């Protein structure tokens, strides 16, 4: 994903 830059 975007957010967070973390996880997708």
């Amino acid at each position: 994903g975007l957010f967070p830059y973390g996880p997708d």
